[PDB]
């Protein structure tokens, strides 16, 4: 599971702990041991969300499988949650684009998944 | 929609209200209200466009439907046309990679579109 | 051919060059003319692997064609070879997301490659 976010909130606002708390909050939820999490926390980006510089976020969860329509929207309330709480980004202002990636298409360790 | 642009111009040389323009542009060319349009710019990336480094972009743009063939002709006239102006960079320099999003994949407010 | 490369590893440990090499193999590899290779390198990254704060990378080829089982296996070599040998990435923290791209989907040049 790979678990990116893209923010406009400062550096200085993101919480020690919070990739540690992603890795362990996505792989419970997917079901995926942690060691399988990858998390990227990009703060501080010239963003704006329907034109307002509010704090917002645009985020991207890619997994081999793990991935449907109750799934999401379940992997939605967990990640809004998490960026409100901890980044104090309203859920309203996130985007969070899931993909469900074939194994013949993730490479990892010098070959693939597949 | 979300509009993504990474480029090896300089923060300074990207204009005040860029992130305003695009948002007004984009909303008008897919017809979407622009409360539901997210940009982002990544400015002073290491990047190289046919091994030069001269001023080059790569971006993106989601969204869930309004995404085709002659829609994808008229966003790069649109979007090439705002770079090369706005950003000073080079038509032939852009690559912009078009993703016709399925509503249960994007998530929004603890919730996806679906 | 895009090439994308998200990694913890500090931008003083990019080596000079990197991304002339990455144009030059990905041709290779792929067998485009290195002018239509597009590379970008974002280094100093808040990530984690496996959670684990030891250098990894997060990665992406997007290819109108050239993409496949077997082709993938082989950049998977390649790439993490690349990685490891020159950013000191272990081959086992890296990922590795292959998009085989619609020419109706790649804007470039004021239109698409459709």
């Amino acid at each position: 599971g790979m678990f990116i976010v893209n923010t406009n909130v400062p550096r200085a606002s993101v919480p020690d702990g919070f990739l540690s708390e992603l890795t362990q909050q996505l792989a419970q939820a997917t079901g995926k041991p942690p060691q399988y999490i990858a998390v990227h926390v990009v703060p501080d980006q010239l963003m704006a969300f329907g034109g307002s510089s509010e704090p917002c976020a645009l985020c991207s969860l890619h997994s081999i499988g793990k991935i449907g329509g109750a799934q999401n929207r379940s992997y939605s309330k967990l990640l809004c949650g998490l960026l409100a709480e901890r980044l104090r980004i309203s859920p309203d202002r996130v985007y969070i684009n899931y993909y469900d990636m074939n194994a013949a298409n993730v490479g990892w360790n010098n070959s693939t998944f597949a």
